[PDB]
RNA sequence: UUAAGUUAUUAAGGGCGCACGGUGGAUGCCUUGGCACUAGAAGCCGAUGAAGGACGUUACUAACGACGAUAUGCUUUGGG
C-alpha cells in the first residue's frame, strides 16, 4: 500500500489517516458486540494506518 | 462288648516353596541441556536518556518470546 499512499498528497494522507482510524474504531465496536464475524479487516486497517503514518515520516525527515 | 495300649485326622491363624498381580521408579538405552577447552574477532553503554524493569500490543486469550499507541509490528535494499 506504500506506493498507492506515497502517489498521495500530504493533506491526502491525513485524511487517511483520520479515515482509517474511525473505520477501525467502528471494527473495534462492533467487536465488543458480537457482531464483526470479519476479524480480519482489523488486522488490515491497523497496518494501513502503520503505513500512512511511516510515509508522512519519511516525507518530513526528507525535507526537514 | 469290655479292658489295656498305639497312632491319626482339624488350621482359627502361622511358616517355607511356587504362581499371578499391585505399588514404586532402580537399571539399560536415549538427549533436548550442561562441562572443559582451541582458533579468530570483540570487550564499555549512558542526558541524542543507559543497564535493568513496569505496563501494554494478536479475532479469541493466562504465561514466555518478539514488538511499543505505526505495538504478535511499518518502510526500503538484497536473498528465497
Ligand atoms: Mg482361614
Amino acid at each position: 500500500k506504500a506506493k498507492e499512499i506515497r502517489d498521495l498528497t500530504t493533506s491526502e494522507i491525513e485524511e487517511q489517516i483520520k479515515s482509517s482510524k474511525e473505520e477501525l474504531f467502528n471494527l473495534r465496536f462492533q467487536l465488543a458486540t458480537g457482531q464483526l464475524e470479519e476479524t480480519a479487516r482489523i488486522r488490515t486497517v491497523r497496518k494501513t494506518i502503520a503505513r500512512l503514518k511511516t510515509v508522512a515520516r519519511e516525507r518530513e525527515i526528507e525535507q526537514s
